């Protein structure tokens, strides 16, 4: 019977021939079989419509509600790790550091050393890989290189922005496909996700199997199914997904439903409404958008009344209070009751300050980034709450409730742009408060001109009312972003909702287009004075600052605003920066020193000894130096490779450098001197203290001179700014351009954390060989011969100035 | 009918479950086909007894005549790259792969990778036999197999005796296999050579083939069928080897008989027959021994008249003449001058070693082997015939071929004065005429083996040469074998190169256990180990010290002469062996006697020299390590070749070439004695022949001599006449630091401008002069208001230090 047999294909002979024959079901069951007939030669691929019906010689669309998949395999489910996958890490302990099957996607390894997700196929036909993948974090580095059948090596990746798709093409030899991930680009992660792998070309043929519950298809011959929608159910090979009751919502893409949990208080956001024509801001309550709680179940809290009537907080300095703040015309500053025009000769202020929260203003914008998918979805992430800007409830509790200001442009005050060693562009601040409990995250991304964002700040845990300044420093349209998290950890629901964080205001100067609330006093023609030139409102006219003073660009107000200048340094041609020549002069009651650094004005470089890391991982840093000379500029100028595969202009930078070897390599960036604050043998000077302990004593007994600088920026670890101290000392045997040597009990570089002392022996840094500094002796006539010749001292500690007189001879 | 279709196997399932069915051998022939039957499941592998018919599931041993192969595959003829195999080369070297020379493949010699990969999707686990061979050492040949997932017992031993077997087991998994070589060991070459390999695992299933033409299979189930013995005829399928006719001859192997060549003169090499009882010898003319020409066929000269009558040599030194005129060893205590070995007295001692000047016959040590240039293996039937005044060098099998002589010696017994001192490395010499008359591309080789060990070749000459000689040193007690091959040329092409024949005329070898004697050495009578440093007189009868500033030479202590008076700068040690130069030189002036003292400088140092590349992308630096003064003079820099591991030499200077170990993956070879004596510690710039030049250092700045320390080494090679003569300036600089700086000369950074000569300069703070009594600056100073202050002070051209102190400053009432 023809239910009886079922049609097979026979093995291929070597010209590819194959036959098809029908064979009983049963082992010998009936005779009076049909006779073969010929088929097609191994590439009968259909492109995931492929049923191949054994009874047609041909590629019918198989029934609806099954997944085809095609000539090919997929790998979306990842529950575990697929068969044939293999997860390797290697050492340069990481059994752990392995990319963990987290769910639907699989993720990377924070930790830094290599993890492989290495499959191995047998492509039989020539194909392609269509991995999609995620790519925050620029570090750890992210590559998928495909080895041929000789096992023979574009392989790195783009950095993610917005889920991100990628294709390779493939061969018919034993591809074997590798996604690996090393963190060790910078040495400070954000985990890499990827998800859908789909390799074609394996089978030559398939078999469109049942559709997977969760999942539908209506239309025959679909290539995949169509993931069910949320809240409604699906069974499997189901043509279409049936509706699920109200009292039990399902998950996107779940096959079973549950009910839906009694609601909590946790569930709840209060706002601030919009300002009506009354001007009585009422608070408001609204449900969280991706609801799944049941209101009318017994034990939920019901919507807490909302509407206490409250005046508005006035509006923001620069906008003219129908009770609706909007900009009021420029030229003129705002205390909050109405702008006062400015004076021609004072000076708007451009910026943008947001202190008061009636509404997001125009630039502010809140999106939302989920924690288990990573999808922007973008409802709202933050609301105003008057005085502050609360953090609102996401979809669970992993979501990265982001703000972002978003600032076009900023418009340097002429002062400032006339001295090109000023870096400020502008600066914004904040008071990221915070009432947080457990494993959040607050950061604060900058991103210039379209550019990736990097993350500037990263404040973790709890905090109090603080602040923050970043400098600017390029004109570009920047995206200031910050994200919260709730916490890191993966579990269904809502929880840490009470831990929300809180902006009090985002202050930002020099903006296109700004609001003022200070009207700038300015000296009349206000206009660009010439270089170095100090202003007085009344005066109305640019004098230049007195010698030893340096005006500062931010508030050339007044003649209080240039400073004299640090001992030992003397003012520049701009009279911008505090710079020192080369020579130095100390003085003792019995003589006068001299020194001249001329020889120590080139850049010099040096590398701390490699200390591993806990991993595998050694890291040894790299310092930039300037000393003197140049007109006190900026010499050293340190850069980051990694990202190429920032640049600080500082007097000493310090760069990071990974091994070469490890990457087959500088990073971290940082200015550890933007000042001089002055140059002394004191040990101590301004604050900034040089342990003698340090290093070793010196022999010599003259003093040891010892540069002071200083830098401006203020971090998390250091509350004052690095200083960073440049001793020199006198040795005449070593090389003029010298050696330099960090202290010997800390090699990493801060012992203290902040502080880099240095240490400079050279021949240079001896004291100018003085008049007195030599021997007189002195003999009246031995045979009527006068012999006094002068000779220099043994104990030499002198090098170059006077030179040896002639030896004297005068008969008495 | 039966005949009309033919059963075969469906696809496999999912479950390994298989079907037979018959299909029509025309597409549609007829109906009523026999029904489907189950087959065999997955893997059923007969493993050579597989022709796998569809009438019976069992595996049949096939008809007679045909390979049945395996369930793998089989690479044997490589006259071309094989379908499959992939030949690699990475450092021009795109000639630098493994070339497919025949039957055998060969590797690369030059310097850069090359490898031989073939990836093989083996079904089921098996194994690879690759049959190797592994001469050269400086190749290094690794085979090593990735898995499935490309993931890496890799080196592989070297060969000996012929050609060797290796087996390594393989998985499921698609296995790549690599034969990769490299000749980055000693940067001195000879190929690598693998043939037969065998995997196996790879089908599940095979056809039984017809076996080759040139080759039978009588039994059937055959895993091979034999190659067919030389000069039989076979053609593909038989069941067994005709043999072929008398007129035509075939190859091992040869499908096609090939008519016999006409006999040339080339053909010939004449030999010396014994000499019979009648004493009178004759030349003897044998044919090529494995005669493939006919001296029927026209054109061919016949077997020339031999047995002409002529005196056969004399008994070689230490061998007694018989009535019989057979050369035989006569009792140990006397010598031989050829007629009669005369007893010697118990005051004088015999000679150990044996001493090969006139051939008759090879004595019992000797033994001649011939090696194949196509096969390479050892026939070993006759290599080298005698000639009388000297040993021939006979016709091989091919012209590529290896005629191989060797020496063996028991065991080499040390005169007691030389084993009395340990600093002497002598224990046997050996020594040769080696004569050559080349035209293309030959070589002769001289190879040395030791208490059985792997064979290292010593020396290797190519080209014409004349009569000449070799004296190499055996550094220890043991069974050595010298071994002498001679090849007529390296193209592989019939014989053409009998006329350029390697002659060797005598093979001295001393220190021998069981040698004959023919000097009758004189010693002092108790002959007995004199004490260390002793000379000896043969009147006298007493052993003496020789007088101090010489050393005695432990090589020959006969006489007062013995002794030879120590160089300049130098003194004799304890033992009075060596000269040798406690840290302190002392060079007068007229004006002033210096006083040096190098004591800071006695601790070995060492330097490398500029990283160099080759003509290939490998890059070489050398390593020289130094000791210069003290230590009993002993030579402190021992120098060792890290490669052989993955010899060692005592010397005051030692080169070694450090190959980079990022090439090697973990690798210093090629250790050489720079110097073995002192010459003399000098000012002058020559010295005893050893010239230092001025020009090469720079210019000394504070004008005071520099010291030259003049070395020398015994050894002599084919590019060093006189042997390497090395010299250390050393310079005073009082920045410099106490160990010092030590530079080779600028103009050549490989360490040699002369190509043998390494001349060193080491500045320091030790080389500088002890500070004079007279080194500094005395100051009267006539007393002003009744004080004297004549106070001491250092010259500021300082270029002393140490010695002695400066005095304190004088304060005296006038
Ligand atoms: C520091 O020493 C130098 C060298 O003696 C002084 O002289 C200058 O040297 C530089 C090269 O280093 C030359 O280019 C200048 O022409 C030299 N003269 C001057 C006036 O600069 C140098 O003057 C010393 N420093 C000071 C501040 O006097
Ligand atoms: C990254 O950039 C730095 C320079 O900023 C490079 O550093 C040099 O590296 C070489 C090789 O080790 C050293 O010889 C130099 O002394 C280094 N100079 C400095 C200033 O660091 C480094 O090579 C770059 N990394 C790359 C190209 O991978
Ligand atoms: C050269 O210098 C070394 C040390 O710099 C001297 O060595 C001393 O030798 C005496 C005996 O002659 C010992 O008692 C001392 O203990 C040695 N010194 C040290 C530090 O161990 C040596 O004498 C000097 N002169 C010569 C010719 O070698
Ligand atoms: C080959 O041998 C030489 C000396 O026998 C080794 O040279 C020293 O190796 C150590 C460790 O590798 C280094 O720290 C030294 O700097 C090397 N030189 C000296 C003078 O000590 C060399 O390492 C050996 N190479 C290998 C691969 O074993
Ligand atoms: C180190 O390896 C051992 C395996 O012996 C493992 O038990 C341990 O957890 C590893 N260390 C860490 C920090 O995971
Ligand atoms: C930011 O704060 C400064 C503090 O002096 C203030 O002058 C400035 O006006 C503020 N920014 C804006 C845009 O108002
Ligand atoms: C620089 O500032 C101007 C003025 O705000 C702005 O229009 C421009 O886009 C900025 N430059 C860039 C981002 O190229
Ligand atoms: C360099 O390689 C080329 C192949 O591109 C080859 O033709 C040439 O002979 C090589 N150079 C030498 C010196 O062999
Ligand atoms: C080797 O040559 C030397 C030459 O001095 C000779 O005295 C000695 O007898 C020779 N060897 C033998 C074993 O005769
Ligand atoms: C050393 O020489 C003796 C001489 O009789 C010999 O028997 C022995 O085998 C040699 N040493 C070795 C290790 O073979």
């Amino acid at each position: 019977k023809e239910s009886e047999y079922a049609f097979e294909y026979t093995a291929c002979d070597s010209t590819g021939s194959r036959w098809r024959v029908a064979v009983p079901a049963s082992p010998g069951l009936c005779t009076s079989l049909p006779d073969p007939v010929k088929g097609t030669e191994c590439s009968f691929s259909c492109n995931a419509g492929e049923f191949l019906d054994m009874k047609d010689q041909s590629c019918k669309p198989c029934a609806e509600g099954r997944y085809s998949l095609g000539t090919g395999i997929r790998f979306d489910e990842w529950d575990e790790l697929p068969h044939g996958f293999a997860s390797l890490s290697a050492n340069l302990n990481c059994t752990s550091s392995k990319w963990v099957p987290r769910g639907d996607y699989i993720a990377s390894n924070t930790d830094e050393c290599t993890a492989t997700l290495m499959y191995a196929v047998n492509l039989k036909q020539s194909g392609t890989v269509n991995f999609e993948y995620y790519y925050p974090d620029s570090s750890i580095i992210f590559e998928f290189f495909v080895q041929n059948d000789q096992c023979q090596p574009s392989r790195w990746m783009k950095t993610t922005e917005k889920w991100e798709f990628h294709s390779v093409e493939l061969n018919r030899g034993n591809n074997v496909l590798y996604w690996r991930t090393t963190a060790f680009s910078v040495w400070s992660s954000k985990p890499v996700l990827v998800r859908n792998i789909a390799i074609t070309g394996v089978a030559y043929t398939s078999e469109c199997f049942p559709c997977k519950p969760g999942t539908y298809a209506a239309k025959q011959g679909s290539p995949f199914c169509k993931l069910c929608p949320a809240n409604y159910y699906s069974n499997k090979g189901e043509t279409s997904c049936a509706p699920c009751d109200a009292d039990k919502y399902s998950e996107k893409g779940s096959s079973t439903c549950k009910v839906r949990p009694a609601c909590t208080d946790k569930d709840y956001f209060y706002t601030h409404t919009a300002c009506d024509a009354q001007g009585e801001t009422q608070l408001m309550y609204k449900w969280a958008i991706p609801k799944i709680c049941g209101e009318d179940l017994e034990g939920a809290v019901k919507l807490p009344a909302s509407g206490v009537k409250t005046r508005c907080p006035p509006c923001n300095p620069g906008f003219f209070k129908n009770s609706t703040c909007e900009p009021c015309p420029y030229g003129s500053y705002s205390n909050g009751s109405d702008c006062t025009h400015c004076p021609a000769g004072t000076e708007p202020a451009v910026g943008f300050e947001y202190k008061w929260w009636n509404t997001l203003p125009s630039n502010m914008e809140t999106t939302v980034l989920s924690g288990i998918n990573f999808e922007y979805k973008g409802l709202t992430g933050w609301e105003v709450a008057g005085d502050h800007i609360y953090t609102a409830v996401g979809a669970s509790d992993n979501d990265f409730m982001i703000l972002t200001l978003v600032v076009p442009g900023f418009r340097p005050p002429q002062s400032v742009v006339a001295d090109t060693e000023n870096k400020e562009v502008a600066r914004i601040t904040f008071v990221f408060e915070t009432i947080c409990s457990v494993n959040c995250e607050l950061y604060f991304m900058v991103g210039m001109n379209s550019r990736t964002n990097t993350p500037v700040e990263t404040w973790k845990g709890t905090k109090g009312k603080q602040s923050y300044t970043y400098t600017i420093e390029e004109n570009a349209t920047v995206s200031f972003t910050w994200a919260f998290q709730r916490t890191t950890l993966h579990e269904t629901g809502r929880k840490y909702t009470n831990d929300v964080a809180k902006i009090y205001s985002i202050n930002v100067t020099n903006v296109m287009g700004g609001v003022a609330s200070y009207c700038r006093p300015c000296a009349l023609e206000c206009t660009s004075c010439p270089a170095g030139h100090y202003i007085n409102r009344d005066s109305g006219t640019c004098h230049l600052c007195p010698s030893n003073t340096i005006l500062k660009a931010h508030q050339p107000y007044g003649a209080q605003a240039c400073v004299p200048c640090g001992p030992g340094t003397k003012n520049n041609k701009i009279h911008s920066l505090c710079y020192n020549d080369c020579t130095f002069s100390r003085n003792t009651p019995s003589r006068i020193f001299n020194y001249n650094f001329s020889a120590l004005a080139g850049t010099v470089s040096l590398a701390g000894v490699p200390s591993f890391t806990s991993k595998g991982l050694k890291y040894f840093h790299h310092f930039t130096l300037s000393l003197c000379g140049n007109q006190g500029k900026k010499m050293a100028v340190c850069t980051d490779n990694v990202t190429d595969l920032k640049s600080v202009t500082a007097y000493v930078c310090q760069v990071v450098i990974i091994p070469s070897e490890v990457m087959g390599v500088s990073s971290q960036p940082v200015s550890l001197a933007d000042r001089l604050v002055g140059v002394s043998t004191d040990m101590t000077l301004e604050g900034i203290v040089s342990p003698v302990e340090l290093f070793h004593p010196e022999t010599s007994g003259i003093p040891d001179i010892v540069f002071f600088f200083r830098s401006n920026d203020v971090t998390q670890s250091c509350s004052s700014g690095r200083s960073t101290t440049i001793r020199l000392r006198c040795n005449p045997m070593k090389a003029a351009p010298g050696t330099l040597r960090l202290p010997s009990m800390c090699s990493d570089g801060t012992c203290d954390g902040c502080n880099f002392h240095f240490l400079w022996e050279s021949v240079a840094a001896c004291p100018l060989c003085s008049a007195s500094d030599y021997h007189t002796f002195v003999s009246s006539c031995v045979a009527g011969i006068q012999k006094t010749t002068y000779m220099w001292r043994e104990p030499k500690l002198c090098s170059g100035g006077i030179s040896l007189p002639e030896q004297r001879v005068t008969i008495c």
